[PDB]
């Protein structure tokens, strides 16, 4: 689980929205599987806006902040599960680090700030929702 807390944003995986982030929707994405709903309080999460592809991802399963390399987003298979049919996923960044269930959310962060989410993991991989060209999320 894990959220980023941007302005008066909450952004989380979609397949982890709650009844109360669907209730205050902004935004939503399957094929990314990004879900953004409102907050009253404002949140202190910067969002990166660079190219970095080396950064700290959180991995809740270990208690462990770890140093990954990361591919640039792109359209990835990721087979079926219990959330979603076997699909492309779109604007997912894989690295090789642990990742188990109990995990999306974590934040993948660089020197800029929050690049992105845990959406996928397995077999000694983990994947991450890139939220880096969502400008809009650093205004209203
Ligand atoms: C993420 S850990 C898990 C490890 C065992 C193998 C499967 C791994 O699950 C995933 O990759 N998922 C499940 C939740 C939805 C994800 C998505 N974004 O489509 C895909
Ligand atoms: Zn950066």
């Amino acid at each position: 689980s894990g959220a980023i807390y941007v302005g008066n944003y909450r952004v989380v995986n979609r397949h982890l929205a709650t009844h109360n982030d669907w209730a205050n929707l902004v935004w939503e994405d399957s094929s990314r599987d990004l879900l953004v709903s409102s907050t009253t309080a404002q949140g202190c999460d910067t969002i990166a806006r660079c190219d970095c592809q080396t950064g700290v991802y959180y991995c809740s399963s270990r208690r462990k902040h770890y140093p990954v390399s990361f591919s640039k987003p792109s359209l990835i298979f990721v087979e079926a599960s219990e959330y979603y049919p076997a699909r492309y996923q779109s604007h997912l960044m894989l690295a090789v680090g642990h990742s188990e269930p109990g995990d999306c959310g974590g934040i993948l962060r660089c020197q800029h700030g929050v690049v992105g989410i845990v959406s996928t993991g397995g077999n000694g991989l983990v994947g991450f929702a890139d939220v880096r060209d969502l400008l809009w999320l650093d205004e209203e």
